[PDB]
């Protein structure tokens, strides 16, 4: 039982730590529509999301509490897991503003 709260248009890269370089999440190069799913039960949260064009899910990562979500430009946010780097190019600052909301308060309730 997931409830979104929150849905941002951007498009999700991870890093390529090996070349140092951002890359498609998913490797397919667009925009995806990102969630924030609020699970109650055990009141988590993960990031997923979906491109806009054929619905493939390019993202599904934990939120864990302590998160460290590093706003670098009012419209390239980015995080880090013990595996991978990603970063939103949000669509526009309102998204990256709503998307932001979202993540602090999961952040702010954990
Ligand atoms: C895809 C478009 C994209 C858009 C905008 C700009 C914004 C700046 N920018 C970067 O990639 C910035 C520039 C410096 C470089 C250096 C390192 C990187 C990459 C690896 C992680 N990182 C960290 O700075 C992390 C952050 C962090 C801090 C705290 C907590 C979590 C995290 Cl993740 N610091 C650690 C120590 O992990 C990084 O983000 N970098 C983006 C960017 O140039 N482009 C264009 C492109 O790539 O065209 C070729």
């Amino acid at each position: 039982s997931e409830q979104s709260i929150c849905q941002a248009r951007a498009a999700v890269m991870v890093y390529d730590d090996a070349n140092k370089k951002w890359v498609p999440a998913g490797g397919s190069t667009g925009f995806s529509r990102v969630h924030i799913y609020h699970h109650t039960g055990n009141n988590t949260f993960r990031v997923v999301g979906r491109k806009i064009q054929d619905h493939q899910v390019v993202i599904n990562c934990a939120i864990p509490k302590g998160l460290k979500y590093n706003q670098a430009t009012q419209t390239f946010h980015q995080w880090r897991d013990a595996r991978q780097v990603y970063g939103l190019n949000f669509g526009s600052k309102e998204d990256a503003n709503v998307f932001a909301s979202a993540m602090m308060h999961a952040l702010e309730v954990l």
